[PDB]
């Protein structure tokens, strides 16, 4: 089955674009990354950085995750991100999202050897 690291990349990385280019970014990306296949994922963040720069966050500032786990890390620098969250009209299978651009630090949980992101915790 898909590894947690691979699911992080599929759900949260977009190294192919530097920012969201339109209000339809989330609608398109949530669909294309299969985040709307079974149900409308309510919230999701995409990170417009290289994969190595995001993986490097696992050696940056340790902080406890929202759920209390101690394997979270905050990026030292801000990153280009897109926040996706359902619109009021979103209704499966026609999942619909508001796209919001931002430049924020990210917090990710890390596991493994190599020690890499497995969960996106927050933009801050």
């Amino acid at each position: 089955k898909e590894t947690a690291a691979a699911k992080f990349e599929r759900q949260h990385m977009d190294s192919s674009t530097s920012a969201a280019s339109s209000s339809n970014y989330c609608n398109q990306m949530m669909k294309s990354r299969n985040l709307t296949k079974d149900r409308c994922k309510p919230v999701n963040t995409f990170v417009h950085e290289s994969l190595a720069d995001v993986q490097a966050v696992c050696s940056q500032k340790n902080v406890a995750c929202k759920n209390g786990q101690t394997n979270c890390y905050q990026s030292y620098s801000t990153m280009s991100i897109t926040d996706c969250r359902e619109t009021g009209s979103s209704k499966y299978p026609n999942c619909a999202y508001k796209t919001t651009q931002a430049n924020k630090h990210i917090i990710v949980a890390c596991e493994g050897n190599p020690y890499v992101p497995v969960h996106f915790d927050a933009s801050v």
